[PDB]
């Protein structure tokens, strides 16, 4: 009885509102005004500007919800939850905040912020890694982050425009240190990243050789918002293996009909 | 200063899990199973059995999202609703009692079930009319629905599988009704209904005649789920026109 659940990011701003949603919500003085309903009442103050939200777009409000969701349903299947790591961008980090309400859960238990966590750094558009808000400027923002957590690969150990297997490594490199350092000290682990996540994470913990970087992609691009999968690990033989989520599926379609109208 | 406001339903059941849907979630005895998150945690008792949910397919929780964020929209804007009336789709009640929980009215205010208001009854698959659930029944299942209401078109009085202006004027015909029948009795109407209870609802108010059939059902299937779209009086007049609803429009995309 260990669970290792890897879990998906929430409906994301830059893909609703698409590339420049920024013009939509930020007026010249940088304030920001929300244009529709799915754009949350608030967002965080970034030390940077309004701009760094280019390379790190925040949730959405459906986003919470998906995430809310997602926690409730681990509280009624009386899922455990022990630790939980995310990805540094923001979308991961409000993700797990969520879930954590969900589960009611946000004041006793701590995210813990995990660069080595991130995606596969070739889907990061610029020269330049993006501007990820510190762990303590997020507690600061109403997340529930962990400022005393030390990260297993650090901001300054990840390469921009890095290689498959060096993603591939750092996934299955990361997820064994985290779950070692979470041993001694009690059973489930949530980790909240990634669509790239799910495989990366899992893969070779089950023995499994990771699919070549052409077939990844496309099992990448088939992954849902809050897409969450599981693993067991029998005795502590530290063998992981793939196992029937604690929780339902989450399916469900657009608003849709027209984008824009008149 | 009078406001129609006309929005259409939140996500329904079986477009997200498709036609069959009811095999997904009820098992041999007739015991509901939900199978996914965005399924609500229990169905209503239909009268009739679980399979009259077939032609009548409730919205899912994302679908209950939707309705509580525009009514909390309406909520914010100040925009006070003293009457709110709904198709008798179960859809469509369903919409309006979360609509009203947002707005924070859900036991002040009480829905009219207007079987007038019903949706084009050609895109009713069968040879028979839905089995709606009466207004009693559904107070008795949660919803904020007036059992003292008298319908101005009731269920008897539809034709299924009806002429297409015969749905235009019933529209205008109810509306019309609705409208005055409102008037010594406060400002702000709201009618929760189809996508076709958009342009056809409003558009004779405005004096424009309909587009013929078929560039409808084009502009039907624009609509988006609580689609909304406002009317404005001027004076006590008569005369209806166009406006800027009092919130923002609701955009989101699917799961994936």
């Amino acid at each position: 009885k260990r669970c290792l659940f890897v879990c998906r990011h929430g409906e994301r701003m830059d893909v609703v509102f698409g590339k420049y949603w920024l013009s939509q919500c930020f007026d010249a003085k940088g304030r920001y005004i929300r244009t529709n309903l799915n754009m949350p009442h608030s967002l965080p103050q970034r030390s940077g500007g309004f701009r760094d939200y280019e390379k790190d777009a925040p949730i959405t409000v459906f986003g919470c919800m998906q995430a809310r969701l997602v926690g409730e349903a681990l509280l009624e299947s009386n899922t455990v939850i022990d630790h939980v790591y995310c990805s540094p961008s923001l979308r991961c980090v409000q993700t797990a905040h969520n879930i954590l309400k969900g589960l009611q859960q946000d004041n006793h238990l701590k995210i813990r912020v995990e660069p080595g966590l991130f995606e596969w750094t070739k889907w990061v558009a610029g020269s330049t890694l993006p501007a990820w808000i510190p762990p303590s400027e997020l507690a600061a923002a109403n997340l529930s982050v962990d400022t005393t957590y030390r990260p297993h690969i650090p901001v300054s150990k990840l390469a921009i425009s890095e290689s498959y297997d060096t993603y591939i490594n750092r996934s299955f490199q990361v997820t064994k240190e985290i779950i070692s350092e979470c041993k001694s000290k009690g059973n489930n682990i949530l980790i909240v990243a990634h669509a790239s996540s799910l495989e990366a994470c899992t893969c070779q913990l089950q023995g499994l050789s990771p699919q070549n970087s052409k077939d990844f992609v496309q099992m990448v691009r088939k992954i849902p918002y809050l897409g969450f999968c599981s693993c067991e690990e029998l005795g502590e033989t530290g063998i992981w293996q793939l196992t029937d989520p604690p929780i339902l599926p989450l399916t469900h379609g657009p608003t849709g009909g027209f984008n824009w109208r008149e």
